[PDB]
C-alpha cells in the first residue's frame, strides 16, 4: 500500500481538527487500526487540558507552536522542542495561552487509559474510538468520513 | 527511566550534527539500542543525496524547513509537510538548495539496507553503526561521547 504525504499538516483550516476535549482538538494524519497507533497534530487555541491518563506504550512529540507540557515533569515545551514519554507513565497534558496556538506533532501508541486522582483506571480511548470520533466529525463538517479511511495504513 | 525533553531540537549549533553522507548530517535526539530505532533531525545545508536503501520497517517524518523528497515518489516536501514511508520500500532521499536548509524530524526503524542499481543489497547501517558514528563525532567536537549515551532509552 502507498506511502503517505500530507502537505501543510498543521493547517489553518479548522474543519480538519476533531474535538477531543473541550479545549483540545486533533487532526489525524496517519492511523494503523492493527498496530493501535496513530499520528496527529494536537491543537489548543487557548488554555487547554487533557485529563490524567497513561499509555501502555511510548509517545513521541515535536512542538510546532505555542507552549505546553505535562504536569508530572518539570519542563514546558515551545516551538522546536522534542519530547519522548516513557511507557506506562501517567500524565496530564496542559496548554498555556500563548501568542500562537499550541500545535504539536504526536506519534501515539494507544490505548490511553484515563486515571482518577487515586490512580485507578476509569476509562479508555483506543484506535477504534479515535477512528469513530474522526469519521463522525469529518462527515458533519463536510470533509466526509471516507477521508479518514484514506489515512489508514 | 526518565522521559526525554530536548529543547531547540533543530539547533543552529553545527557541532550537534553528525556527518552521515557528504552532504547530509543528523542530530540524534533519542536512540533505542534494543528496538533498533532512533529519532533525529536530518540536515542538508545545500543540495544533498542519501543513496538508495530500504528499511524493513516504517519511517515517519515532519518537515521543519527546506525542500526534500524521495525520487521514487511524486511529491516534494516543504515546511510543515508530513511523510510516512511503508516498510520494505527502496528509496533515494534528495535535498534541494533552498533559502533554508533542509531540516526534517525523522523517526526511523532500522536497519537501513543499501541497494545498488540492480536492487541487490550491498551494505547496511544499523543502530550500533549510528551510535558509534555519533559517539566518535561528539568526542571530536567536544560535546563528549557520553552525551550520546544520555539519549538512550
Ligand atoms: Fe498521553
Ligand atoms: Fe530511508
Amino acid at each position: 500500500l502507498p506511502e503517505a504525504y500530507i502537505p501543510n499538516a498543521a493547517t489553518e483550516d479548522e474543519r480538519y481538527y476533531v474535538p477531543f476535549t473541550e479545549t483540545v482538538a486533533s487532526r489525524p494524519l496517519w492511523i494503523s487500526p492493527q498496530q493501535n497507533r496513530w499520528c496527529d497534530i494536537l491543537l489548543a487555541r487557548e488554555a487547554g487540558l487533557v485529563n490524567r491518563h497513561y499509555h501502555p506504550h511510548e509517545v513521541f512529540a515535536y512542538t510546532i507552536s505555542g507552549k505546553w507540557g505535562y504536569l508530572e515533569h518539570d519542563w514546558t515545551a515551545t516551538r522546536g522542542d522534542f519530547v519522548y514519554e516513557t511507557p506506562g507513565e501517567g500524565h496530564t497534558l496542559v496548554a498555556f495561552e500563548h501568542e500562537e496556538p499550541m500545535r504539536v506533532f504526536f506519534i501515539v501508541q494507544g490505548p490511553l487509559i484515563w486515571l482518577d486522582e487515586a490512580g485507578n483506571s476509569i476509562g479508555h480511548f483506543d484506535v477504534h474510538d479515535y477512528i469513530a470520533m474522526c469519521r463522525e466529525h469529518y462527515e458533519k463538517v463536510g470533509l466526509g468520513a471516507d477521508l479518514v479511511v484514506t489515512l489508514f495504513r
